[PDB]
């Protein structure tokens, strides 16, 4: 005999747009979990990998404010985990011969080996992730999803990113 | 006439999957920074708005490890979103009577009204930033990420969630 007056209450039923932010919550953080615990020996975290791409694909070298315009994170969390990465050994920070106060950032010959590593670890962990959901579903993922990020990002972000433009298959 | 050896390298054509990872961490950013300033009259996070909906949820109180085994995050940082939200007068923690060492954690007078406030204004933000997808790709985005996530969650989370069972529609 079921118990009376102890079932789900109204705030159990969301506005569908509400739910879809709980889902992309609940798998950013279960994703993120099992990928930072298999790349642990590497020492990264999803945001240090992001930003180790990001200089590998400015050829190694940038500066702050051009990494800063190619990736989606804030500026000063940019420049919080480049310092991280500064402390690590990964990335050189010089003075600019030419301009005063301007700094190059430059990947090291070690970080560019983590990458080399910590790639082939990543799209092996992405790929047994994912492998619950077709082809045809991940493609469908990936329009929805950029068709969301093309309306949101400019709420905040107006010309200050010129995001990467990744390209599959 | 286009300049040479300028042009993408192959660090930007990516495995579909790896795609999918910059494109869920691209929108819970996007969305997030959007929510934030929003509800900034009201001095939330994301996390704590999270932790709020949770414990109204659960009829304004619970404990601790109640409250952890229902989202998703981390223990140790549900435990520091308390914390703080103790400081901001939105969770009154007691002592139980019975039970040596164990915490009871009540939604506060202020903290109810709050959420009231946060969740209308919450959902007419979720429902703008959505606009742009139709019914059905939201049903089918929520049906995707939810595979994703029972998928994923149990790789790191052994039966340490029951994640709360909400519904939509
Ligand atoms: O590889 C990446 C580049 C950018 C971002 Cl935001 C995430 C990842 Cl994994
Ligand atoms: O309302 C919520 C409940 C849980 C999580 Cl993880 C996110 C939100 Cl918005």
């Amino acid at each position: 005999l079921e118990v009376l007056f102890q079932g789900p209450n109204e705030f159990e039923t969301l506005e569908l747009e509400h739910l879809l932010w709980v889902n992309i919550t609940q798998v950013k953080h279960s994703i993120e979990r099992a990928w930072t615990r298999e790349l642990k020996s590497l020492n990264l975290s999803t945001e240090k990998f992001a930003i180790l791409h990001e200089l590998m694909c400015l050829g190694g070298e940038s500066t702050p404010h051009t990494l800063a315009r190619r990736i989606v994170f804030e500026p000063h969390s940019v420049s919080a985990i480049v310092s991280r990465m500064e402390k690590d050994g990964l990335i050189i920070k010089t003075k600019d011969l030419d301009k005063k106060h301007m700094v190059r950032i430059k990947l090291s010959e070690k970080a560019i080996d983590t990458f080399y590593q910590a790639l082939e670890i990543s799209n092996r962990v992405y790929k047994q992730m994912m492998a619950s959901i077709t082809r045809e579903e991940k493609v469908e993922l990936s329009k929805t999803l950029t068709k969301l990020r093309n309306h949101t990002l400019p709420l905040t972000h107006k010309h200050t990113k010129t995001l990467t433009p990744f390209k599959y298959i």
